[PDB]
């Protein structure tokens, strides 16, 4: 049972979406599911360290990179130590342990157990871990900063406490009986008919349609669809999808193999999404929940059970050439034999592991059967190094053999919380790929969370973000998102349940006040004045006390500096937040900011910033560092988040505005002086410069990659001390910005070059071939991106402008060229396509 019953009353208002609900399911799925669920929790639960558990010490086994070694002048490091405004400073060694330097400390003092924690965060510098590879510190390190810790008790795990729980050879056919809708669309006498389709991982096996009927409200056609695929034959993980025409209208799914590997059979009555006017959306197994409106359809199913010699030369270079190949590029018919009549060849390649598990007649029996004997024999797979560019291309959309893809999450396992975390929203949007609901990618999110709370808490926003947006896929969301709360334990249900009713609050707010301001661009004095009072109204018996920042889990807000909170002056009205510091033992009065807004889709930018913080570490890797600006988003509903403001930068735009500010001329020696300003010694100017020729940089790179780099001015933003970065991803050409204002800063002013310039050039140009490098990974990121983030999208054209601008099988000087040139395409068009904004006001 009864208290129990309220246990899920909270994680349904937790979650945004009840789970027990039965009124839009056709089966157990999801039941079976949740109960599926409880041993892998129950177990991860049971095997975690209380202590380690409740510090979650974020750390690395990395190593640490050149450009911070060379901070590093005298192998010794400094750390400030408080009890409270008692603080000394110790010479400590990279190498040394956390316990250690409690030795040393105790020592240093008079002549029990307690723990560091970082001054102003819930951050622990615990476990056997040199210092060297805790994140704080090498975040502190890369930006000139000290680092304060206050030596206080541990957390009491008491307070993880765990609620308790007490838990044929028959053609296939298809009996289409027609489809009904209320009301009907565009109206004049138009015609149409269903298509029934078999999938298996977007590999269609057979086809049949009806003969078309005239579209209206109720059609009924009572025909079979005999199909040419033997009931036997069917795989597991094959879809019915059913589809109407007249073209595309409507769609729907359904398993053909259930959970419990049984045929399915009987009645059922779909009720079908209906199109946008290729995506993950159009996969998915879970029917329309709005039965008043959809588009539906009868059907019936009733049909049991069912769970080397010298290769040649010039072949094995076809082979090796196909293998060799990015994921985009397709294979003929004449690949796919190959691939497969050498497919013991093909085994010891890893890189062709993809291609050849796209090379199978998934519709034949005999044929999978071999290709799991093929998988028996994996000591060459489960041998190789990681590569999760390969591991995430067999959890996309091509693939639906349950045993294809659980030897790709074999492989994650070996990977350390660090890399959970780069990869961790991908890896979840890549559930919506996975055929049952239940799945070992599923299960492994599950247990990586659960195991650790920083996984735990991204995970979290991650799922509730697509619950609170999808119905296509909340039902499955949902599932593994109570399965995760039931073991994340009552501390973090509490804190989840404090964040979730401050974002509940300060939406409630942020669209209140678009309503106030209709677009009107000027914001009136009535508008301020009502939301200083809401956000009053809010604070004094409603807020929370405090509460973790989402975006950034070990910061706690505080309360709101009303003062400087405001809507922005946008056609769009975010608001900006600010909030103190709830942390007392915080080195300052330096708020914590945070902006929400509604309008635009940040699932988006959510997905662009995480790739954003994968170019940065790929650049780790060769130890680069382009000091990216990758700021904290969070999508938290329907067109609607949060986002993290970035203390003391400006808008490029708004530099010009500043001088001139003009209807739209453009200056070239502003940028430069507003440097100056910000500058408090002439030196430190220079480290503008630096950071602005590697931030500049970095973005320029990037933002090409991406196809995302003809922006306006105002999407880009530069720091008081050089740190330039680009914003607002959810909105002739040029490749990338590079005005005639940044390489003023660059030394250069229209056609000439410069000591700055050339490393400008220098620097990009190794970034680029850096991540070529990861060609394979930035292409079944980005693809994969499209797919679960987008609009509707090209299934060739969108996803194939990033091998073009990747220099696809390209030795590295035809692509040190084009990058180059691409660079002279923003010195011949200067400030043109920014001026062009403006003009087209009208056209
Ligand atoms: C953060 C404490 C207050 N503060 C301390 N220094 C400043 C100077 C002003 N700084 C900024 O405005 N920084 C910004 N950072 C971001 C990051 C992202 C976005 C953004 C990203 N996407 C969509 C957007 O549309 C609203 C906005 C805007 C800003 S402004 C403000």
């Amino acid at each position: 049972s009864e208290e129990s019953q309220a246990f899920q009353r909270q994680l349904t208002a937790l979650i945004g979406y009840d789970v027990t609900d039965v009124s839009n399911v056709h089966d157990d799925e999801l039941e079976f599911t949740r109960r599926g669920l409880v041993t892998p929790r129950m177990a991860e639960v049971a095997s975690r360290d209380p202590k380690l558990y409740a510090m979650h010490p974020w750390v690395t086994s990395k190593p640490l990179p050149e450009y911070l070694w060379k901070k590093i002048a005298n192998n010794c490091i400094f750390i400030v130590i408080h009890r409270s405004t008692t603080s000394q400073t110790i010479k400590v060694s990279p190498d040394d342990t956390p316990g250690a330097i409690l030795q040393s400390f105790f020592t240093k003092m008079a002549k029990q157990d307690f723990v560091l924690r970082v001054c102003g965060r819930d951050e622990y510098l615990v476990g056997e871990t040199p210092i060297k590879n805790f994140q704080w510190v090498r975040h502190c390190l890369k930006n000139g900063e000290e680092i304060h810790v206050v030596l206080d008790t541990p957390p009491d795990p008491a307070l993880d406490e765990v609620r308790k729980e007490e838990w044929c050879d028959r053609k296939f056919r298809v009996k289409i009986r027609g489809i009904d809708i209320p009301v009907l669309p565009r109206n004049t006498d138009l015609t149409v008919f269903v298509e029934a389709n078999i999938q298996h991982g977007q590999q269609v096996l057979c086809q049949r349609r009806t003969s078309p009927k005239p579209f209206t409200e109720e059609v009924l056609w009572n025909v079979w669809l005999e199909f040419s695929i033997k009931i036997k034959d069917l795989p597991k993980g094959a879809l019915l999808n059913l589809q109407i025409y007249c073209r595309l209208l409507y769609y729907v799914n359904l398993l053909l193999i259930d959970h419990r590997f049984l045929l399915r059979r009987g009645e059922y009555v779909l009720h079908m999404w209906q199109i946008s006017g290729f995506n993950a959306d159009k996969l998915t197994s879970a029917t329309n929940p709005d039965k008043e409106n959809s588009m539906s359809i009868s059907i019936l199913l009733d049909n049991h059970p069912i769970a080397r010699a010298e290769m040649p030369n010039q072949l094995r270079k076809q082979l090796e050439a196909i293998i060799a190949t990015d994921p985009l590029n397709p294979l003929t018919a004449e690949d796919k034999e190959l691939l497969w009549h050498f497919r013991y060849e093909s085994l010891k390649h890893p890189k062709a592991y993809p291609k050849l598990f796209s090379s199978v007649k998934w519709g034949q029996q005999e044929i999978v059967a071999k290709t799991y004997q093929l998988l028996a024999r994996r000591e060459v797979w489960d041998q190789s190094a990681l590569d999760v560019g390969l591991t995430m291309q067999l959890l996309d959309c091509n693939f639906s053999d349950e045993n294809v893809r659980a030897i790709a999450v074999q492989k994650l396992e070996s990977l350390e919380d660090d890399d959970v975390l780069h990869y961790l929203l991908q890896l979840v949007q890549a559930v919506k790929f996975e055929p049952y609901h239940d799945s070992a990618l599923a299960r492994f999110l599950l247990k990586r969370g659960l195991r650790n709370k920083r996984i735990g808490h991204f995970l979290f926003w991650f799922l509730r973000s697509e619950i609170a947006q999808s119905r296509h896929y909340q039902q499955r969301f949902a599932v593994i998102l109570e399965a995760y709360l039931r073991g994340c334990g009552t501390a973090m249900l509490h804190d989840f349940t404090q964040q979730v009713q401050v974002i509940e609050m300060l939406q409630k707010v942020t669209l209140d006040i678009k309503s106030l301001s209709a677009e009107k661009y000027d914001v009136s004095s009535q508008v301020i004045s009502q939301l200083k009072q809401k956000l009053e109204n809010l604070q004094n018996s409603q807020l929370p006390e405090s509460f973790r920042v989402p975006y950034d889990p070990g910061l706690k807000a505080g309360a709101l500096a009303i003062e400087k909170c405001k809507v922005m002056a946008s056609k769009k009205k975010p608001l900006w937040l600010e909030f103190k510091c709830a942390d007392p033992t915080a080195l300052s009065n330096e708020t914590i900011g945070i902006i929400f807004k509604h309008g635009d889709d940040l699932r988006q930018d959510m997905l662009i910033l995480q790739i954003l913080r994968i170019m940065e570490s790929i650049w780790e890797t060769e130890s680069l560092d382009l000091c990216l600006l990758p700021y904290g988003c969070i999508s938290t509903g329907d067109k609607i988040g949060m986002i993290e403001i970035v203390k003391d930068a400006t808008t490029i735009a708004k530099i010009q505005q500043s001088t001139v500010g003009n209807t739209g001329a453009f200056k070239d020696e502003v940028l430069n002086h507003w440097l100056k300003e910000k500058s408090p010694t002439e030196e430190k100017f220079q480290a503008a410069v630096e950071r602005f020729v590697y931030s500049c940089a970095g973005y320029c790179v990037a933002t090409f990659v991406l196809g995302i780099g003809d922006r306006h001015n105002d999407n880009i933003m530069i720091t008081e001390t050089g740190n330039l970065f680009h914003i607002d991803f959810g909105h002739e050409r040029v490749p990338f910005v590079l005005t005639p204002d940044f390489l003023f800063v660059m030394g250069t002013s229209g056609k000439k070059t410069s000591p700055h310039f050339q490393k400008f050039q220098d620097i990009c140009v190794k970034a680029y071939l850096a991540l070529r490098h990861h060609t394979n990974l930035l292409i079944i990121l980005f693809s994969m991106m499209l797919m679960t983030g987008m609009p509707q999208l090209t299934s060739k054209e969108d996803i194939e402008y990033i091998r073009d601008a990747l220099t696809v099988g390209k030795n590295e000087e035809d692509a040190k060229k084009y990058f180059l040139d691409q660079i002279e395409v923003c010195r011949d068009k200067g400030w043109t396509v920014q001026f062009n904004w403006f003009l087209h006001l009208v056209l």
